[PDB]
This record gives structure tokens, sequence and C-alpha cells, in this order.
């Protein structure tokens, strides 16, 4: 009884978009980035439709990949907790790259190849981006261009290899493949690199190629195309006839959180009233969900994107080394930075020692290893249990469960085995 | 409709046993140094052993078991392959039962479960067991969390420091990990089998005996039950030979049908590598399942208990023996028997991945190859075949040994 699956031949049609639904207006945001980026990617931004109708051409690789992902229900969490709440995990793990990214990917390069691309790029630094770009672009026989951060290139390799099977080519930046990137090897002929750097590699060489570049941003499209997930959800849910009165999830940029939340959270803000409960966490070691100053700022280490008004500590904060937990992004996508600011969306943040004791936790429990993003989600069950305890009632708590953690199993062990 | 789900409240309530079934008696295990017999008593689990000659043709899967199988993933979907059926000109139908779906990846946690399972009512204090590729080791973690089992795995030693990740695994689900040969490949289960003798424990096998296949044809229970969902009857099963248990598992619960119908009318085909082949040109006799010799011989086809494979190999099926029973079945010409290079099998690989998105395990690449030989066939035929794959395990651990080989 554990386990809600969605026929593929009833998988939602349309992405969602909240901004109509939103309680005041987002904040707007603040050229080249025109030639660079998809054009109806940048005609989705100021989207002003409730829905946009996914291309059969999409629907058909969300099918492809593995949507849609089932719900699991993870009952032997519920007894360990006490069996106060009932626990339901939408499991976006379950696609074939592992994490919900792939949702973007494949509409961002679908719009690609509709502007008629010569092929794509995209920055990546640890490979979760540059993987999921991978596999949109070999589903769409799309060449892709993969920039990654010269460091992670060689200290975290698997991944690089996984965009490899795919078909992807994998440059170590800077690259000697641009001007900017000549420029820099010529400081340093093994320049370990920077996010940032690798944007301005990956754009500049789609700019003078006849490339588009595939942005993996808190832009509003970007959280738009994830969606299908909290579409899936909400129709997997009423299937079994559960109203959720929690819905969590973490925050890296808040893209996998929003995705699952904002089909449910714009029903209510519809009707007027918000019932529901909403709590995201992201890390202590990376605070912005916590202690961020709420203003514009660049999106982007490159200053490439315009500013955009959002919770964050700083596009030059950079974490300590011992971190490993994974959410390293430096601000809160301006939607959910919203709703954050109105109270809506309640924000909580976890060490890596407390999300990881939880991972293993989960692990021994319920059999399957989260990622160490997905585990900043979990200490948030605690502090719900305590709550449904005191309500006499049987809480429903669902979770984004973004993504598994067998490639990140290096991370895990630098804390948890020493 | 490229998936077939199976809803968990249909999941089979029975494994099948396919000895009854068998065109003639299987060749009973042999055993001169007289130790190892009631050696093989005090470390299996007595209700295994038990199950080794079992009679009945479908055992009851225990309510605690099925219980754990629905939790770690069953029933795993069928997935059609369309774009790789387009790529071979549309000449086949392409099935791939997708045991990669279980939460470690592969078909291995459909016997672990049963084995601790089975452990657990022996009152052991522990489970050992070796590991080779680790998807086993990771298998056996898993179902002794589940089963609040204390698991000690020994592990190739080459594989221990080439894949750590998985050694990362099997810590994380709490088990305790051991580099074989150890402090007490092949190697490995001789490791195993004898740290269980003392202290107090009980030695898990993953694969080759009977009972151990018996566990795995859930996978072929779901699978038969899968097709005819769609009113889809194979005309071949393919898939990869490391013992010849996920094959086996597979393939036993459709074969067995026609054996007792009387005729067999599809094609069984399954691959090995050719750096380890015993597949092709091992020899069907009587061989010792672990090196030191401490454990009953049974006749497979073998290429030697001493077998070490190549350096170089990063392709998996390094096991010297094939199950006795798919032995038996393979010199009776029921099932044919082919082995391609990890050269050739990678390079499938990576064109499936591009092709449908998913990574396969570098054991399962192995099938690929024969799809090809398939497809060929049905060209030159004009025939339009459909092939159920046995499709182990995602290759998500073993980037490694794919950029070995693949990536320079
Ligand atoms: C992914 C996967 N697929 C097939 C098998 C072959 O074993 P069977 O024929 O099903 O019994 C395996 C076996 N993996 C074992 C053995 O390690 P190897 O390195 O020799 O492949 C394991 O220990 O994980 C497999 O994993
Ligand atoms: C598995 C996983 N979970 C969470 C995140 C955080 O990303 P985001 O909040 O922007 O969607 C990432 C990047 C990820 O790979």
């Amino acid at each position: 009884r554990i386990r809600i699956d969605l026929p593929q031949d009833e998988i939602p049609a349309q992405w969602y978009n909240i901004l109509p639904d939103l309680p005041e207006e987002l904040p707007p945001p603040q050229e080249l980035l025109k030639e660079v980026l998809p054009s109806k990617v940048l005609e989705l931004e100021f989207a002003k439709e409730r829905y946009v109708k996914i291309p059969d051409e999409v629907l058909e690789r969300y099918l492809q990949v593995g949507r849609p992902t089932p719900i699991i229900r993870a009952k032997r969490l519920e007894e360990y907790l006490g069996n106060n709440i009932k626990i339901y995990l939408k499991m976006e793990s379950y696609t074939y790259t592992g994490s919900h990214k792939i949702n973007s990917a494949l509409a961002h390069v679908y719009y690609a190849k509709l502007d008629n691309a010569k092929f794509v790029t995209t920055e990546t630094g640890a490979g979760q981006w540059g993987s999921s770009v991978a596999l949109a672009s070999a589903l769409f026989r799309m060449k892709a261009h993969i920039f990654m951060v010269r460091t992670s290139y060689y200290a975290k390799p698997y991944r690089k290899y996984m965009m490899q099977m795919y078909g992807a080519e994998v440059h170590p930046s800077p690259s000697d493949l641009t001007e900017f990137g000549r420029q820099l090897l010529a400081k340093d002929s093994n320049h370990p690199g920077s996010l940032g750097i690798a944007i301005s590699d990956a754009v500049e060489y789609a700019h003078k190629n006849g490339g588009k570049y595939v942005v993996g941003s808190v832009v509003n499209s970007d959280i738009m195309f994830k969606t299908i997930a909290g579409m899936e959800a909400k129709k997997q849910m009423e299937l079994i006839g559960e109203d959720p009165d929690y819905i969590i999830g973490v925050v890296g940029g808040g893209s996998n959180y929003a995705a699952l939340a904002y089909p449910f959270l714009g029903d209510e803000l519809r009707s007027g009233k918000v019932r529901r409960k909403y709590i995201a966490s992201g890390s202590s070691e990376v605070p912005k969900m916590t202690k961020g100053v709420y203003k514009y700022d660049y999106p982007d280490t490159a200053k490439l994107l315009p500013m955009l008004k959002m919770y964050t500590i700083g596009s030059d904060f950079v974490p300590p080394p011992v971190y490993a937990g994974g959410l390293r992004y430096h601000g809160v996508a301006p939607t959910l930075s919203l709703l954050i600011s109105k109270g809506i969306v309640q924000a909580r943040d976890y060490s890596q020692e407390e999300s990881f004791k939880w991972a293993k936790l989960f692990s021994e429990l319920e059999g399957y290893i989260p990622a160490p993003e997905t585990s900043h989600a979990l200490p948030i069950l605690a502090e719900i249990a305590e709550e449904a305890k005191k309500s006499g009632e049987r809480k429903t708590v669902l979770v984004s469960f973004s993504g598994h953690g067998l490639l990140d199993l290096g991370n895990y062990a630098s804390v948890l085995f020493k």
C-alpha cells in the first residue's frame, strides 16, 4: 500500500505560473541576453497566463525520463516518529538523472532547438545541472557543450562521466575555447575556475558560435517548468483522497520546493485563504533562508542576468570548505522570497551534521539514500510530529524528495565516515 | 505508454521452483573432503538449505519478505525501448524488465531479503557475505538494515578501493565492510564462509544455488503478468549471466509453462563476458563453488574456481561458474549461450544511454549485443520479433568502470 503511481497516459499537460495568483505583484527584475537565450524562455519570464501548455515534444521526453514519478509513503519513518503524521514523498529522485532538474532542462533544450540552435551550452560545478542538460540534449539530439569548473572537473568525476555517457562534450573552465577563457589561462594554465567564470565561458561560446545558453537559475521560467512535479502530485494525492496539511522541501535556489508547492498554494491563494503550512529549509552554513537580506541582487556570479529581488547573503558568499551539504547557492527565487516575506512560506535552516544524521536514519529505515540536499528537509518532520501530537488529529505531510544521493556518497562519507 | 506498471496490490505472492519441471534430474552436489556439507549446514540458513531441493512448484512468499519487496520498489516496471527499436530499424519490439528500479539498483535485493529473513529465523547474530561489484553487498546491507540484522561484507578488494561509493553505500545502511582476502574471488566467498563459522553467524549466498534463483523469480512472475497486461507474448527472453540468477529469475517462470506444456517455442539467449568466458568456453563439469574448497562441488559450466579476471576488465560478470539448473538447460540446447567483450558491450551501453536516457550496469550491457543480433536476424527474415530483456541493474555507481574503457 505504499506507492502511488500516476499512469503515463494521465500525466498533466500544462505547467503552472503562480505570478497571476501572487498576493501582490512580483517586484520586477531590473542583452546579448537574447542572442544566447532561447526566445520562448525570455517570453515566459513575464508570462501573465496562469498555465503554459507543455509542448507534445516535451511531454514525450518527460515520459522517456521516468515521469510521472511515484509518491511513496514512508510508513517506517511514520512509526519511528510515533504514527502522529502521515508522510508522503514525491519522488523526483526517480527520474533517470536522479533529480528534479531534468524537468526544466528538457524544456530549455526544447526551446533552444525551436530557436534552431546549433548546440546548447551551460555551466556546472558539482555536475547536477550539467548531467541533466546532457540527458535532455541527448534526447533531443542536440549537441551539448558543458563548461565545468576545472576544480570540480577533476574533483567530482562521476557526474562528468555521466555527462559523457549521455554524449555531452565537457570542458574544464576557464577553457581555451573562448577569448575570456584563454585570457585567464594566460594568468594560470591550470586556473581553478569558478561558477561565474564557467557562466561567462558558456555564454561566450554560444554567442560566438551560433549556439544557445541554457540557464539553470531561479528565473521564473525555470520554476514554471519544474511544476510538472506539483501538477502530478496534486493529481496523485487527490487520487488517494489525501489533502496535505504540510508541504515541505529544501531550498538551493528554491525551484524544487516551489515546483512541488506552488500548484497547491495556487488553489489556496485563489480561494483567498491559506490553510496549509508551507515550510522550506536550507543549510545554516549558507543561511539565506533565515539570515538573508531581502533585496535586489545578482542571480548569478557572472553578473550575467539582471538583478532580482530576493533573499540573499550576497553573490560572493562562499561556504566553509567543510560544507558538503550541497545547498551552496546564495539566494532564493524571487517568488519564493516574496512568499516568505509575507509569512506564507516558513523558513528553517539546519546544520549538515543534523541533516546527515537524519539522512542516515532515513537510509536504514526506509531504505533509500536521499541526496544531501534533500536531507535538509528531514529535520522539519520532527517539528511537525510534535505539533501534530498536540492536534489530536493525524496531519499529512507532503515532501519534495528532490533527489537520491548515490552520486553524493562521497559527501556523506566526508562527514559521517570521517 | 512506454512504461507498464504493475500495481503493488497485484504483486505475485509466490516464488517459482523449476526443479520439478526440468527435462531431467539435476546433477546432485558432490562432496569429497567430507567436511564441506555439514559445514554448509552450519553456515547456511536452515530453511534456505531446505528449499534447495524443494519439490513444490510454487513457494509462498513469507509475509515479512513480501512487505519489504513492496518497500524497496517492487513490482518493477517494464519499459518499452522505442528509441532503441528505431535505431535498430523497428525490426523488433524491445521490452525491458527494469530490475534496476529497486532501491539498490539491481535484482540482488530480491534474494537478499529472503536470505536475511531466513537467517533471522535461525536467530543468527550476524550475516556474512562476499561481494564483487558491490551490488550484492549493498543489497545485503539494505536487507540487513530492514530486518535489523548485523552484516559483515567481504568485498573483493580491487573492487573495495576502486568502488568506494559502493562501500560508502553499505556503510550508510549500517553494514561493516571488509577487504578480501581479509583478517580471518572466489576467495571472498571463502573469506565470508570462514568468518561465519565463528562467531555465531550465518552465510548469505547471492546466486548460483536453487533457493537463491527461486527467490529472484518474483521478477519473472511479475513480468509474466505485465506482458499479459498488454497482450504481448515474447519471442525471445534474454539477459546476462554472472552466476546466472538474474537471467534464470526472469526466464524460468516463462520457460516452466513451456516445459510443462511439452513444447519450447520461445528463444532463450544469455550472454557472459568474453574476458570471463565460461558461457561459451567453459566446460560442463563438477567444480568448486568457492576458491579454497570448503563448499560442496556442483556441476556447472565452469572455467575453474581459480580463474582470475584481467586487470583491464571492468565489465563485471566475474564469477567462474554458471548455476547448475541453467547449465543443465544450456547443455540441453534449451538456452543458447553468448559472450561479448567489454569493449563491445560498453560501446552499446553508451549508445543506449544517449538513446533511452538510462545508464545500464556494466553487467547488463552484455545483453545489448544480443539485441543487435536478433534485429539483424529479423531483418533478414522480415519477421518482427518481440524481445523481453532482464535489465539487471543501473550503472550510476559504475561510471568509473565505464570511464576506464570509454573516456580514454
Ligand atoms: C548489475 C548486475 N547484473 C547481473 C549480475 C550477475 O549476477 P547473476 O547472473 O544475476 O547472478 C550482477 C552480479 N553482481 C555481483 C557479482 O559481482 P561482479 O563484479 O562479478 O559482477 C555483485 O557482487 O554485485 C550484477 O551486479
Ligand atoms: C537533489 C537536489 N536537491 C535540491 C537541490 C537544490 O536546488 P533548487 O532548490 O534550486 O531546486 C539540488 C540542486 C539538487 O540536486
